[PDB]
C-alpha cells in the first residue's frame, strides 16, 4: 500500500543520487522492480541495470536478489522512484563517501563536512550529556558503512 505521505518522506530523506540497499521484487520486459523500503518501491529501467546491453531484464538480476541501486529521479505526482544499478556501479569507489550512502546530511551545500550535534570538532570527542545523539549517530554511520562494503560485494561479484 503506497502512501503519498510515506514517499514524500522517503524523497525529504534522500537525496537523488544517494546509494540504497534494494531487493529486486519483479521483472518486466522494461526492467526490475526493485523494493528499497517499506511501502517503496522503485523501477530500474533495463537500460539501467548493467553497462552491457540487455534484452531481458533476467539476464542482470533475479526476482530475491539484493541490489545496491541510486537513486536517480522521484516523482511524488506519479509515486514513481527511479533507480539505477548500472550508475550506482558508476559511481562506486573503493574509497567510502559516507554522503553516497545514507549521511548526506553531513555535508554542506559547498560540501564541506559538518560535525554532528554533540560532537566537538576543535577537541574531537562527543560531549558529555549527548549520549543518545552519539549512539543514533553512530548507528547511521554503521548502516552507510554496510551499505558501502555491501556494494563493494556488488561489484566484486
Amino acid at each position: 500500500n503506497l502512501y503519498f505521505q510515506h514517499m514524500r518522506h522517503f524523497a525529504r530523506t534522500h537525496a537523488i543520487g544517494q546509494i540504497v540497499a534494494g531487493k529486486v521484487t519483479k521483472l518486466v520486459p522494461f526492467g526490475a522492480f526493485v523494493r528499497v523500503e517499506e511501502g517503496i518501491e522503485g523501477l530500474v529501467h533495463i537500460s539501467e541495470l548493467a553497462e552491457r546491453h540487455v534484452e531481458v531484464p533476467d539476464q542482470v538480476v533475479a526476482v530475491g536478489d539484493d541490489a545496491m541501486v541510486k537513486v536517480i529521479d522521484i516523482d511524488l505526482e506519479r509515486r514513481r522512484i527511479s533507480l539505477s544499478l548500472k550508475q550506482a556501479n558508476e559511481d562506486y569507489t573503493e574509497e567510502f563517501d559516507p554522503a553516497k550512502y545514507g549521511m548526506a546530511d553531513s555535508y554542506d551545500e559547498q560540501g564541506n563536512y559538518i560535525f554532528p550535534e554533540g560532537f566537538d570538532a576543535e577537541t574531537n570527542e562527543w560531549l558529555e550529556g549527548f549520549e543518545k545523539q552519539r549512539a543514533e549517530w553512530e548507528a547511521r554511520y554503521a548502516e552507510a558503512e554496510r551499505r558501502h562494503k555491501m556494494h563493494t560485494a556488488q561489484m566484486e561479484k
